[PDB]
């Protein structure tokens, strides 16, 4: 077969693509690993930034988010006995984050994509990618057992972390940052009202804790436990027992358990590969960088990369500039990294290290009794959690 | 001999003290270990926040520095190629900091002391605290070699970091946060005209360096240099040499080099006590905490101890409420913190670490980056910089 690009990876980052693509005229096809309804099985992301927002409603899919989305102005830390709230309203110029689940997300882009006739093969296996920096790329898979060879003319690779596509690029010409954090994330949905009508941070002795929800009658609740944690030694009951006790007295007591739908520990990272490209190769999401969930940035920065690898694909295919491309990592990275600013400083202000001194401490504690005392201190992390500007 | 309040150490935050006091009716003894030209000797602080300023005008020794303290609306921060200025005016609500020596600082509370004809004995060697507890506390020194009794009220330890005060409460009562950076401050101190009409800080590869006045025609530099260094091994030439290749072409090429007039190594710590007092000694100044000279804290906190000091003992003399000096620490302690995060930011973000990887390299550039060019992140640094209010 051929097409114009051809899309590594199936969830939010490609379906935002291919959507926005499809509905330009450029034609592009999406390979995925898994089943749909495996796509469909990550609870993931719940915070969405205003840009995003907006992306969904020019690639068309925003009906339902606009019935269903909460949208907040402001969200609250909770630390040393005191419960601090954030104004993002009026202290970020006006802008607010909806809260919709990325499980809704990939199920709405992934509807208008079947309607749309436009091209998807799921269950494509063993992905490989060829001649990135002739003409001519190609990507060939396996269907059932049968070798197929796809054309085009750039390769976008949207396929996640341990995705093939950042595996593809020549290891010299990749320059990585890491950070491992020395923790995870326990997270647990339930069928349950959320405890506070805004998301509720704590910084606790005992360790972090969020109180995020996915709509009027379904909450998403998390707490930090160490890497060499299982999610079995972890039951209902427990988790509950831990998370009330992480919490504020008053927040704790109104707060309805039950049942869970999802249980697991997300660990940690920060992540950032540099460039983000490769002759015809252009990773965008996961594929190219992670940042550690406190932010409630990965998600939004797909949508990010996505916006500029659109926008600069148009002006290559209609307005015949392809010269424009050569910025694309120039242009995002520099988001990014202002992002993992934000998504590490988060993470350490909120969560309890091992290993960590009276001196550094005092300094955490400092950290909050400052940035959330101060006007300008808290616009700081106001403009920052509803998100910086699309360059 | 007898008197009310003893103060321990000559220094700016015990002259300023038994200023304020004896100004207000309340006498004072003041105890030194060295002699008035050493003290006299050090280079140490050159900025001055105007809580001080103003606070120098009440102890009515401010002629002098009205006339020749410099005022500065605001600093400069140089990192990568570019040179990034604070307007700290209009970013701290009109608020400016005066650029004036603790020398000179030193030079007029002293001879203020000594025209009110109220007592100070230098030379005071082998002094020690007594009855720290009891109604009575006293003081007992030797000069030449006769041991004399002072009896006081209340002592007041201004004695520094190596002093005697800090020394002579229990152990168990304090508690004590400390950290202590792998690196040094190499200063010098030229008769030569500043480089700027205001202070650069630079970050760069080889490390830290700082361009300072004392006036129009004497300058004050500090470059970044480890711990084992001595500073024979820097003569003035290699100085100024390093100096340059640590500024940006365009500043280094209008430096007017020159002999130095003193040299020498700052090593670089932070340390805070709890709490600041023990029965009638009440700390104040580095005899309870110490921040690195990158924010340009020291003095300044000295400054609000000594301010909290003399009015609490005020309430105490003449309004006979003694019963409010329990709650010096706990006003102090909450200035001081904010001032150390503040302290310990401007540290790692200016100055190169030993040992560091490729993420915290990039989150520091990045750290600059935004702080630099966000409205909100560049007040955060001017409202810090010109100082927070005293409580
Ligand atoms: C617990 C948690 C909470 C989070 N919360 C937030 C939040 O509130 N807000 C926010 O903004 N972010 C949040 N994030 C992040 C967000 O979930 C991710 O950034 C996002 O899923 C990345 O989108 P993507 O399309 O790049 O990656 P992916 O979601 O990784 O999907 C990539 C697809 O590629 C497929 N694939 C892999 N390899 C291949 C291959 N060889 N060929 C074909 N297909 C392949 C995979 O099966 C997968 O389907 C959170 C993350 C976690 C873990
Ligand atoms: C290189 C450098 C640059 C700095 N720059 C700045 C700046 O720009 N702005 C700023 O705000 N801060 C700055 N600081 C800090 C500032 O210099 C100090 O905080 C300040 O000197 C402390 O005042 P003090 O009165 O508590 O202490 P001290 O200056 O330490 O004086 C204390 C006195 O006690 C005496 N003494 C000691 N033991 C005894 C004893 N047993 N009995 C009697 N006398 C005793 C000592 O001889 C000394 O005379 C800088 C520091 C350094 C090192």
């Amino acid at each position: 077969m051929k097409t114009q690009v051809a899309i590594i990876g199936a969830g939010p980052s490609g379906l935002l693509l291919g959507q926005l693509l499809h509905k330009a005229g450029i034609d592009n096809v999406i390979l995925e690993r898994q089943t749909p309804d495996y796509v469909l099985g990550r609870i993931r992301a719940g915070v969405l930034e205003q840009g995003m927002v907006d992306l969904l409603r020019e690639a068309g899919v925003d009906r339902r988010m606009a019935r269903d989305g909460l949208v907040h102005e402001g969200v609250e830390i909770a630390f040393a006995g005191q419960r601090r709230r954030i104004d993002l309203k009026r202290l970020s110029g006006g802008k607010t984050v909806t809260v919709y689940g990325q499980t809704e997300v990939t199920r709405d882009l992934m509807e208008a994509r079947e309607a749309s006739g436009a091209t998807t093969v799921y269950q494509a296996a063993e992905v490989r990618l060829h001649d990135l920096q002739g003409e001519r790329p190609y990507v060939t898979f396996e269907r059932d057992g049968e070798r197929l060879r796809l054309d085009c003319d750039y390769i976008a690779g949207c396929d996640g972390f341990r995705g093939i596509s950042r595996q593809s690029i020549p290891a010299e010409r990749l320059k990585v940052f890491e950070r491992v954090y020395p923790f995870g994330w326990l997270g647990l949905l339930a069928d349950t009202p959320p405890v506070s009508h805004e998301l509720i941070y704590a910084n606790h002795p005992r360790g972090f804790a969020l109180c995020s929800q996915r709509s009027a009658t379904r909450s998403r609740y998390y707490v930090q436990v160490p890497l060499t944690e299982k999610v079995e030694d972890w039951s209902d009951e427990r988790f509950w027992t831990e998370l009330k006790a992480r919490l504020p007295a008053e927040v704790a007591e109104k707060l309805v358990t039950g049942p869970s739908l999802e249980k697991s520990i997300a660990p940690l990272r920060s992540f950032v590969v540099e460039p983000m490209q490769h002759g015809r190769l252009f990773l965008a999401g996961d594929a190219a960088h992670i940042v550690p969930p406190t932010g409630a940035k990965g998600l939004n920065l797909a949508a990010s990369d996505v916006s500029t690898l659109y926008r600069l694909l148009l002006k290559a295919y209609r307005e015949g500039r392809g010269e424009l491309l050569e910025r694309y990592s120039a242009i995002c990275l520099r988001r990014i990294w202002k992002a993992e600013r934000f998504s590490w400083w988060m993470t350490s202000v909120l969560h309890r290290f091992p290993d960590t001194d009276a001196f550094s401490q005092r300094i955490q504690q400092t950290e909050l009794e400052y940035y959330l005392g101060s006007e300008a201190g808290l616009a700081t992390i106001a403009e920052n959690y509803v998100g910086l500007p699309y360059e």
